[PDB]
Formats: structure tokens, C-alpha cells, sequence
């Protein structure tokens, strides 16, 4: 038994929720919340922007340091850097950005990084302005995580498509 509710059960492991990961992570703070990745840990606007802004600037501190030590990370891969006061750790998974021309197939490896976590609350990698498909990213998230998923999708339309269309 964990604290997550509302959610809905889509399969075994993945569940969904139209939820403001932010407001979600502050009042579950889950032992690891997803962050919507680039390379360079940029934490600039989508859900990386929102998270950010919602720990003070602290998880742009923090990354700027982790990046001068180590470099930037992969596209689909990722990092476990503090949770601040939104979860115990945060995990910054790079899913790639049809935006930026990245192959799509880098996304089965950017899910398989919340294999290493039995439970997780995320948002649907490479969805928003990373310019994927949020239904084919659903579609890899359901194939490849076998942990324990509860996704948060900001948008009541999407959300409401995305079950209407799960198979
Ligand atoms: O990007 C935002 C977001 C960020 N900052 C905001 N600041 C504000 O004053 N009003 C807002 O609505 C607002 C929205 N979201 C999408 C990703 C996380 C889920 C919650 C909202």
C-alpha cells in the first residue's frame, strides 16, 4: 500500500492521473519523482521548468553543479539527483525531442531507466514540448517499465484521450 490516489489502474504497474506533477509531488512526496530531462539538465520550461520554479531555483543549483563534474548526460539516459521538497530524489530522464530531430527509439531506453525504481511518479517522457506522441509514449511506457508507474498528465483533454484510446 503507497499514498497515491485517485489514480487510474491502466495495467499491472501503470497507473494515470490528471494531476500537476508539481502539486502531486507536494503532497505524496514519493520517494522518486521523474523530471522531463534535456542533456544539459536546462531546466527552462515544461515540466523541468515547473519543478524547478517549484524547488526555488534549488534543482538548477544542484544540476549546474552535477553537470560541471560530470558533462551532460545521454538522450535516454538519465540521472538521480536531490528530491528537494518535492520527493526524497529526483530522477532526470532525457527522453528524446522530436524537436531536436532525436530518434524516437532512444524513448524504450529512456523508460527503461525507471526500471531501477520500484515505484515512481512521472509525466509521459518526450510528451509536451519534447514533441512525441503522448499515446505512443503511453504505448512504450506500458511495454517496458515493469516497476510501479503513476503517471501525472497536466491536461484534463489529453488525459481523457489517452484512456479513451488505451488498448
Ligand atoms: O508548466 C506548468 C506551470 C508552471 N508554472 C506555473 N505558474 C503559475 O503562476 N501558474 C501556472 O499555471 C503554472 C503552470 N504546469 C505544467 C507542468 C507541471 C504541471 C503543473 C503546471
Amino acid at each position: 500500500v503507497n499514498s497515491f490516489s485517485g489514480y487510474l489502474k491502466l495495467t499491472d504497474n501503470v497507473y494515470i492521473k490528471n494531476a500537476d506533477i508539481v502539486e502531486e509531488a507536494k503532497k505524496v512526496k514519493p520517494t522518486v519523482v521523474v523530471n522531463a530531462a534535456n542533456v544539459y539538465l536546462k531546466h527552462g520550461g515544461g515540466v523541468a521548468g515547473a519543478l524547478n520554479k517549484a524547488t526555488n531555483n534549488a534543482m538548477q543549483v544542484e544540476s549546474d553543479d552535477y553537470i560541471a563534474t560530470n558533462g551532460p548526460l545521454k538522450v535516454g539516459g538519465s540521472c538521480v539527483l536531490s528530491g528537494h521538497n518535492l520527493a526524497k530524489h529526483c530522477l532526470h530522464v532525457v527522453g528524446p525531442n522530436v524537436n531536436k530531430g532525436e530518434d524516437i527509439q532512444l524513448l524504450k531506453s529512456a523508460y527503461e531507466n525507471f526500471n531501477q525504481h520500484e515505484v515512481l511518479l512521472a509525466p509521459l517522457l518526450s510528451a509536451g514540448i519534447f514533441g512525441a506522441d503522448p499515446i505512443h509514449s503511453l504505448r512504450v511506457c506500458v511495454d517496458t517499465v515493469r516497476t510501479n508507474v503513476y503517471l501525472a498528465v497536466f491536461d484534463k483533454n489529453l488525459y481523457d484521450k489517452l484512456v479513451s484510446s488505451f488498448l
